[PDB]
């Protein structure tokens, strides 16, 4: 479990773990509290597993970005340092450990990419290579294949990953396509076509070139310094050049110390971190085992700044931007990796490659999660290839906080595909919470039966019967002992005073073949009185070319957005109602509205036909 009156700390093997242990020994010496320092293999991967249990370490040491995921799950505690302690650390480092307006960790170290040799501007480098190539060398050689290294000039003029709003990042405000991003990336390909730089240059080539004295400059980080020290090159470290009178913005990696929320030793971790480790002597002890580069502590940074290399990694960091703590970043990197490659290799123009990457980073199904096999709780049958493909798309809906439509033709096992989602959300996620399933009366008994065949594990209630029979089910609900609740549309409408009181995790409505008039009265109640974030619709029809049906589908998928607006006429006339004119849509206007809604809903519907399956 998680032992009281003691401290267990996890830090990576590539860090000053033995140095940190001495700070722990000094803590035990003065207080009596034992401090255990461990470096487990893939600790960033083991931490979310053990912390969800209520086990693992009291303190975790990792970069602030991975801490964003843990903070969302609620695995890390809201740290409570006084104003006076916060004033000791650089204010920007606290922003790296802020999640939903809460300090979730104590910043330790700081890392950013640096210019290693100087050219004050990027613009002055084409000239410099002319000289160096006459002498038999090259002015610059860095890893181009990876977007982490190429990004600082792209971000310089105006480029950005996600726009940082008041407190949070916007995963829809992506700046891979603006004037700035294009200006920077055009300059990069300019240098490639002028033969100053080669597009085939990777990490191994860029490194071996600077070490063998073949190139005058390179862009890397502190991790390289060790391998260049052993190369006897008279290298220096400075700030990255200014593009268009604006500085280059590299990504800032802040080593942080996070407190586990399952730990009974929270005040002990505050005392050890604030008073033993986040001190000049405390950081110095770690820095002696394995250097920390720049540090968040003003006092110890001013002293380390005597070394120009450390004052450099700190100049770059203050001028750059901190790495976003959100999982959407994986889609942004996979976008800009291929964007930069294609542009430079000539396979796409700058304006083309960036257009795609901007579309791909802002895509709804940003977070990817492979589904190889089905859930263990799903037995007495094996899910077909398209049915597994359907489970992967439905988990992607849950992962990216999207509502969706499974419009597969009747008899494609939508029922089994739904059942398979619930089982995977229990096996691989801790989502056992109440599931609402609204089915047609005709197939109610087939749903209760299919659950019995495929997932006997899943304890379900069947909200059906005479008034007295339903009143009998009331206590089992209040317990929350159940996993699923199956019912017809009439009991959602009639027995709202009992069913609306539950905090439904996921909610599923199966309309069968076609939707009916009573499906809208059902959603009118569902929207007003019921609480369910995630929603899924099971239909047999494809996306209709009728505005009333699309209006309905919209109110089912986005219940919040259509509060004040009752009709599609009021909704789509809104940009034209400034004069108080009341005119309905016409044939043409309506065709274009249908067209746009089909484009808008495209990533929320999954349909397969029988002729393309088998
Ligand atoms: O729309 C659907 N299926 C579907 C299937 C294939 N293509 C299309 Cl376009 C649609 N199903 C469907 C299932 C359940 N509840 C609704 C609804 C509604 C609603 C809520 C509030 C106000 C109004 C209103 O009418 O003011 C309507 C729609």
């Amino acid at each position: 479990k998680i032992e009281e009156g003691k401290l267990v700390i996890w830090i990576n093997g590539d860090k000053g773990y033995n140095g940190l242990a001495e700070v722990g020994k000094k803590f035990e010496k003065d207080t009596g509290i034992k401090v255990t320092v461990e470096h487990p293999d893939k600790l960033e991967e083991k931490f979310p597993q053990v912390a969800a249990t209520g086990d693992g370490p009291d303190i975790i040491f990792w970069a602030h970005d991975r801490f964003g995921g843990y903070a969302q799950s609620g695995l890390l505690a809201e740290i409570t340092p006084a104003a006076a302690f916060q004033d000791k650390l650089y204010p920007f480092t606290w922003d790296a450990v802020r999640y939903n307006g809460k300090l979730i960790a104590y910043p330790i170290a700081v890392e950013a990419l640096s210019l290693i040799y100087p050219p004050k501007t990027w613009e002055e480098i084409p000239a410099l290579d002319k000289e160096l190539k006459a002498k038999g060398k090259s002015a610059l050689m860095f890893n181009l294949q990876e977007p982490y290294f190429t990004w600082p000039l792209i971000a310089a003029d105006g480029g950005y990953a996600f726009k940082y709003a008041a407190g949070k990042y916007d995963i829809k405000d992506v700046g891979v396509d603006n004037a700035g991003a294009k200006a920077g990336l055009t300059f990069l390909v300019d240098l490639i076509k002028n033969k100053h730089m080669n597009a085939d240059t990777d990490y191994s080539i860029a490194e071996a070139a600077f070490n063998k004295g073949e190139t005058a400059m390179t862009i890397n980080g502190p991790w390289a310094w060790s391998n260049i020290d052993t190369s006897a090159v008279n290298y220096g470290v400075t700030v990255l050049p200014t593009f268009k009178g604006q500085p280059s913005k590299p990504f800032v990696g802040v080593l942080s110390a996070g407190i586990n929320a399952a730990s009974p030793n929270k005040e002990l971790a505050k005392e050890f971190l604030e008073n033993y480790l986040l001190t000049d002597e405390g950081l110095e002890a770690v820095n002696k085992d394995k250097p920390l580069g720049a540090v968040a502590l003003k006092s110890y940074e001013e002293e380390l700044a005597k070394d120009p290399r450390i004052a450099a990694t700190m100049e770059n960091a203050q001028k750059g931007e901190i790495m976003p703590n959100i999982p959407q970043m994986s889609a942004f990197w996979y976008a800009v990796r291929t964007a930069v490659i294609n542009a430079a290799s000539g396979r796409q123009t700058v304006d083309e490659a960036l257009k795609d990457a901007q579309t791909n980073a802002a895509a709804a199904h940003a977070i990817s999660e492979r589904v190889e096999k089905q859930s263990a709780l799903l037995i007495n049958g094996t899910l077909k290839h398209y049915q597994l493909q359907g489970l992967e798309w439905m988990v992607s809906l849950y992962n990216n906080n999207l509502n969706g439509i499974l419009a597969d033709e009747m008899g494609l096992g939508k029922t089994i595909q739904t059942i398979a989602l619930i089982t995977y959300l229990m096996e691989h996620k801790r989502l056992n919470g109440p599931y609402l399933i609204i089915v047609p009366l005709s197939t109610l008994s087939n749903w209760t039966y299919e659950f019995d065949k495929w997932a006997p594990s899943v304890v379900k209630i069947s909200y059906k019967g005479t008034p007295a029979m339903r009143r009998s089910l009331v206590p089992q609900l209040r317990s929350g002992k159940f996993n699923v609740l199956l019912t017809t549309y009439e009991y959602i409408i009639k027995d709202k005073h009992i069913l609306a009181k539950i905090r439904w995790k996921y909610m599923i409505v199966d309309e069968g073949h076609r939707m009916k008039n009573h499906h809208c009265k059902l959603t009118q109640v569902l929207n007003t009185h019921y609480v369910a974030p995630r929603r899924i619709l099971l239909t047999g029809t494809p996306l209709q070319n009728k505005l009333p049906e699309l209006w309905a589908l919209l109110n089912f998928l986005l219940p919040t957005i259509f509060k004040s607006c009752s009709t599609f006429e009021q909704w789509f006339n809104a940009p034209f109602a400034m004069t108080g004119e009341r005119v309905d849509l016409n044939e043409e206007e309506t065709i274009l509205i249908i067209r746009r809604l089909h484009k808008v809903l495209r990533p929320f519907l999954l349909r397969r036909l029988k002729k393309e399956v088998e």
